[PDB]
């Protein structure tokens, strides 16, 4: 495949439905060993299982909240690996509330420090903590959404939260091409997994998309996974600081009307 | 003028060179009372100074760091004003390191909190504050710039915490304007003020910008201002969440080529 | 008012619903002296009516399509003002095929060519032969809608036809802007003027966006024409190149879920 | 390769330096089968050449001017190929005056006409010539560049072009989209092709974008061509009606500073 022995690090994989399930499968498919992070001891026997299911032994613990754990984690996997190619930044947090009905009613300095530390400052937290390690034509990818760019009901802080990300996207490749490595996102539609669970009216959001969207479909984590597995490649090598959407072209249009 | 009787709250008036002076200036030459605040007691004179010169007695501290110092500040502003019409945040704060150089060498957990707390949370959260005494019509207005949008040199973290305030324009106005009050951002072009003198190789952005403009000038605070004017003025009563760049059109041009 | 001693000519006054008569209100409110343009001797006195509501007896023919129009109308222009100050073009037109239903079924060569030449062409086109007279200080203004940035149902090639329009502006100010001439769009929501009976289901349009923009209201050609009339004057000497959303920020949300 | 079966018609190719030469590689190297285009009698030899050296000895005359050729063209494809999987338009012409020095000094309405009708209008005309005898999975590609967001020095009349060009890619997506057809756009960085003769100063834009673009490298047609591919591919499923930007990064940078 387009990634044959590219080594690749997945966080963010919870279950069979997230995000980073779908990349890992078409990076596998397309050659790459990946690895991946889980996050509590409570949680370290599901991600083996997932990591075996793509021929990976190599898991390890990554709270991004904590900064011992994302550097023990390059210390880790660099016991087993020389270099890393790719990078996925699958993750995402917010308090109920700041997700929850009005903006105001939900914003609180806390609440908006932790939605931003979990959701924007851990992606260039563990790109410095890779980047003695990353190989010369690397690619660091994160996932984003459109609420980063308009206002979506219930998105809320997660919306400021995803827009400093993808500001970190164009600030990262700047920092790291010279090197030669890449940076970018994709802007995901919605997929029913379990961090869709928190947002309310997700429902809403998904038929809404089904019947506006240019392809009249919702995407799925195979589309997304396709998409990222080539922006982690070398196919990708002209493309830096990019924000692609994979969402059957919904945000390109003024739906409901 | 086509402020006039209207009352606005301006926090950020630090100097005569400061963006939110030539905002002062052109809302009382269009007829608004005008309230300032300031940080630290060190300052207190400075800004009575300031304020003398606006025709205005009404200063108050308010460190945004501080929930404390925000909610008072609308105890007291209330004690003079039944209701307030515009609010003008023109603050902004990133440690030296985290503006200065490579991106990756300025990032901290703390850095990025602290630019993240100062320069985004503190909009959202003094509109939070400010609201139960916000007249149906009043205008909320942020300060911002292109390094937003696109990686500029030293800019770094400080665009990140852009990006999450330009999104917060956005939520902002969807939390706020069912009752009718309007909220949007000046990205504003490089101004010679304190803050500049933080910005490493401003000099350099400043010739550029002159050199590169369809304008080929730099903008002023008198043109910063009068913009702001408007905004918070009911000639802008069909205008909210957007981000107006008041920057000799430069953000719309490839330059330097 | 802020427009004093500003000679303006406007373009697309068809009635008092049109968005070319709210500017010219809003105009004339803050001082300037207005001409006006029309399409056709059987409009001729319609136009003078509207003009003489607004104190004028400056009317001159120019259909767009013509060349000679073009140049003749700035001759004539010229024989009573010595210099024009502001220049609104408030001007659009494709085949009824090309903006209803599906957007291919209404592509023809000469439907593309016919909207592209009326809608985005005679922008600059006007620009071009009023630069000899235009005054330093000039300020040029368009009509745009959200159409070009993102597909809306039935918009159609007008689309495309504004998205050249959007780029005119930029291109324009660029030329014009080392003399100090500024150029501008307004991206205006919809409005129910003449031109609106084209558009099918404009009422539904209108419907999504009371609901959905965050100020829960559509726009008025009173709002329009106030956000105008701040372009148009030196309040907005800082200025160009920009495309202002004036649709009660309903370009920044995603409404209808 | 991930393009195996798919049958992909290229407009463009002009020589071994086209990007559409660079996407036919690409697209080859995955398994497609190609067809090619040409403009005049004289050039016929050139491209017969060309397609062998990609494994097809199908060619066809298509001057966009010209309806009937666009018809005849895929008339002539269907006497060969049951459907088509892929096409891609990489076709551009202003006349010379209108992309070199001021924009409006080479602006004319026959100057305009001509860079719309060849440069915007012809893509949207050959979806429709196609639509036929398209797949359901079929995707088609246009190229375009930055010139089209942002004033760029001397592309003047061809920014307009460029702009209606990416406004066509949003309303085709969606006239396409329900059958299941995508239809994209690469914004690519500047290369060294015939075209780029045209360009005044091209090497001034070059030499630019390889200090400033964050990969510090211009791109190639090795890059454009991979991610051509990509797009063309049901790899790229979930992606229409997007602008790609392959260009080192270059669009997200404030450059020259
Ligand atoms: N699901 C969607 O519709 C969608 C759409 C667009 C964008 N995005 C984004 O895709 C990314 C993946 O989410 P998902 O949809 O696959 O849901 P998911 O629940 O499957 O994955 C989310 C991941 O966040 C991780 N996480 C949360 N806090 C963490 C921490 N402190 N340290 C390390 N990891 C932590 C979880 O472990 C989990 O694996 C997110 O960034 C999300 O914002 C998601
Ligand atoms: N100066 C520019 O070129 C420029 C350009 C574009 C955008 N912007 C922005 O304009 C706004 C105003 O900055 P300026 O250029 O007028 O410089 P300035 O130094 O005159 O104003 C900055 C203000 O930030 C305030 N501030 C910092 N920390 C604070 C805190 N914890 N609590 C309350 N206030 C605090 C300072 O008191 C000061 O008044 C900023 O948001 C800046 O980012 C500035
Ligand atoms: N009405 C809206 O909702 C709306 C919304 C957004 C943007 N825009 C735009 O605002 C502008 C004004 O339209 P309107 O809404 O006020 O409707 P309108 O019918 O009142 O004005 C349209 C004008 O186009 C003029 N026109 C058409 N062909 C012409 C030609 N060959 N030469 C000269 N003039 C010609 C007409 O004379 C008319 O005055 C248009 O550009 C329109 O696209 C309109
Ligand atoms: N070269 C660049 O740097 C660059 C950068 C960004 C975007 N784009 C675009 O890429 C596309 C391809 O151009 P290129 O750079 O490969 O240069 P090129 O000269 O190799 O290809 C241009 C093609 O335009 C075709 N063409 C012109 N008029 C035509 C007509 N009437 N009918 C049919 N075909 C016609 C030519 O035959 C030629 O094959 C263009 O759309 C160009 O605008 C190019
Ligand atoms: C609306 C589509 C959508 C967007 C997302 O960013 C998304 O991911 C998250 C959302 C909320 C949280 N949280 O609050 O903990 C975490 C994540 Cl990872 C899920 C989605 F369904
Ligand atoms: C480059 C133009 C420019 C942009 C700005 O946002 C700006 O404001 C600040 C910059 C840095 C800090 N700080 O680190 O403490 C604070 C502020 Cl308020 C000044 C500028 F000169
Ligand atoms: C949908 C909102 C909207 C947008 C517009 O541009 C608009 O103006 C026109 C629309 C169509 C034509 N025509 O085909 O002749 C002309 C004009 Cl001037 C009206 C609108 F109601
Ligand atoms: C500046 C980078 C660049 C952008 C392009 O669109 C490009 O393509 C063309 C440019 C001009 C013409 N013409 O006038 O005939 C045709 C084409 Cl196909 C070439 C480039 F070098």
């Amino acid at each position: 495949g387009f990634l044959d022995g590219k080594r690749i690090l997945l966080t963010g994989l919870l279950s069979n439905r997230s995000i980073a399930y779908g990349i890992a499968k078409a990076c596998k498919r397309e050659g790459a060993e990946l690895a991946f992070t889980y996050v509590g001891d409570r949680f370290k026997d599901r991600i083996t299982e997932f990591a075996a299911e793509f021929g990976s032994e190599l898991v390890f613990p990554c709270d991004v909240a904590d900064d011992a754990q994302i550097d023990a984690l390059f210390a880790s996997l660099k016991t087993h690996w020389d270099s890393l190619d790719g990078l996925v930044h699958s993750i995402g947090f917010a308090p109920r509330e700041a997700i929850a009905g009005d903006f105001l009613d939900g914003l609180t300095r806390e609440n908006f420090r932790i939605a931003h530390d979990i959701s924007a400052y851990s992606f260039p937290a563990l790109a410095k903590a890779a980047l003695p390690m990353l190989s010369d034509d690397a690619s660091l990818l994160t996932l984003s959404y459109l609420g980063a760019e308009r206002a979506i009901p219930n998105y809320n802080t997660m919306g400021l939260a995803k827009a400093a990300l993808e500001a970190s996207v164009r600030y990262l490749a700047v920092s790291l091409g010279a090197k030669g490595v890449r940076v970018n996102a994709i802007s995901a539609g919605p997929i029913k997994t379990l961090a869709a669970s928190g947002i309310k009216s997700f429902g809403k959001i998904l038929d809404f998309v089904e019947s506006n969207s240019p392809l009249k479909r919702n995407v799925t984590i195979e589309q997304v996974g396709n998409a990222g597995a080539f922006l982690l490649s070398d196919l990708a090598s002209g493309v830096t600081a990019e924000v692609m959407h994979v969402d059957s072209g919904f945000n390109a249009v003024v739906g409901g009307m």
